[PDB]
């Protein structure tokens, strides 16, 4: 029996979410998926258990995507486009209100360490997103909803460890994370309560 | 020129409901147009007066304005994603109410997309932000005594009371709390050096 099996990844066909999807999948998770129609999993890639195409910005995309889940990670973002964007904050309040009818409390997100930085320190190239991750855990954190904010520093090709350090509430002590260990953390936040309501910040030396 | 009576529209949006619990706790008597008034909180400061309409039926902004010394404009539309004229034709109501009943001093709320290059808005916020280039154009040629309020994110911060405002141009801060928001609006009633100015309330939350 798993406590947590069922599980909605927004954002899986991304950096992160490959990863994240392929280590859930090995972990035994039924996995569904809401992907956009012109960009599909890679078919020699892992199989998850249920796929919606649609967008995150169509509420009822979101509602068959979060229906019957345990449990939601977002991994939402833009890729390499820095452009103006409300794709993440208006994803969360879609993904927010089909949490509530659907009556799933426990959500897991990525937004950034720039959550965490003087406002004044985010570079001026990423001020566009980081506006967005701002909208977004706005968002999630009024909801009153089980939210791990995760605010990953880098993110880099790194292995997978496990041994990273999470620091919660405040910068941790390196500025990378490898995508496939902030993966394995979205994961490991669905079996504990300990993170709920922080913001947590992953973080590894390479070595 | 002392401001007792104020009208506030958008009294029960996010910055509106904080904005009007201090009002109500500084000692204005308020009255707000509210289109359901459950949505008004059963505890605690509540407003002296309650019009239930609409900012876009006239005669109920009329009966708001009536009477009061300023009026405080904190009206915003709900996932509005492609052109809307809710604000500024709720301006052009309030406009001609003030002029009606000769209420001089008018304090609005847009948003610091206005201090910046078009290219900084979202797509899917450029309908709200013309609709706020359109409301301000409209106070703007009113000729009534109008402060600017173009706030950058609000947030939930606590009261600090201890924000910057900078004048016709940005400040080196990107947030403003909804509560220290609605603090500065209430400040604007107190002093004529933000008339005819953009103003642009910031701080630093930790
Ligand atoms: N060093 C870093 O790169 C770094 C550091 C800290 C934080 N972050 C933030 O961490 C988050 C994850 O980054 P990442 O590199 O793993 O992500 P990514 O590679 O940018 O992937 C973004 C994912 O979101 C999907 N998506 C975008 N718009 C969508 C829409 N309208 N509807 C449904 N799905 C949508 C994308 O799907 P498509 O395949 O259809 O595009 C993709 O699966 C991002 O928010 C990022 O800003 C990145
Ligand atoms: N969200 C941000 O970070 C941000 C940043 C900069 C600027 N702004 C702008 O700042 C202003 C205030 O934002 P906010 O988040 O505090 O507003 P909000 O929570 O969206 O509230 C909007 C207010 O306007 C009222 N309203 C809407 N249509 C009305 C109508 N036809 N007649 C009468 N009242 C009406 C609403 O009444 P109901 O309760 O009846 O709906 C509500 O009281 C907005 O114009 C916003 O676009 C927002
Ligand atoms: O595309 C990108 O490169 C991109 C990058 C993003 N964030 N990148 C970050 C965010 C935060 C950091 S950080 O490592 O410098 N944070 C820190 C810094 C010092 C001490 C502790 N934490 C480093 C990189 C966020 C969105 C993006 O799209
Ligand atoms: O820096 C910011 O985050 C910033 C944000 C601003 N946001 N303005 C708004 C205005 C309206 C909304 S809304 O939730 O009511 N409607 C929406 C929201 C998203 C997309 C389309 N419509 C949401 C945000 C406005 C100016 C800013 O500088």
């Amino acid at each position: 029996h798993m406590a947590v099996k069922k599980i909605a990844i927004f954002g899986a066909t991304g950096q992160t979410g490959l990863t994240t999807l392929a280590q859930a999948v090995q972990a035994g998770y039924e996995v569904t998926v809401l992907v956009r129609d012109s960009s599909r999993l890679p078919s020699e890639g892992p199989r998850p258990a249920h796929v919606v195409v649609g967008d995150v910005l169509q509420a009822a995309d979101v509602d068959k995507t979060v229906a019957g889940q345990d449990a939601v990670i977002v991994l939402l973002g833009t890729r390499n486009d820095l452009s103006p964007t409300t794709v993440m904050s208006e994803g969360a309040r879609n993904i927010v209100a089909a949490m509530k009818a659907h009556g799933v409390d426990k959500v897991v997100a990525c937004t950034s360490a720039f959550l965490l930085w003087d406002p004044t320190k985010v570079p001026p190239r990423l001020q566009a997103v980081t506006d967005d991750h701002i909208r977004m855990h706005k968002v999630l954190r009024e909801s009153g909803l089980k939210y791990v904010a995760v605010m990953p520093p880098h993110i880099g090709d790194q292995p997978l460890t496990g041994a990273y350090t999470v620091t919660l509430d405040g910068r941790g002590p390196s500025r990378v994370i490898s995508k496939h260990d902030l993966g394995h953390f979205m994961l490991r936040c669905l079996t504990t309560d300990e993170y709920d309501g922080h913001s947590t910040y992953p973080s590894h030396q390479y070595q």
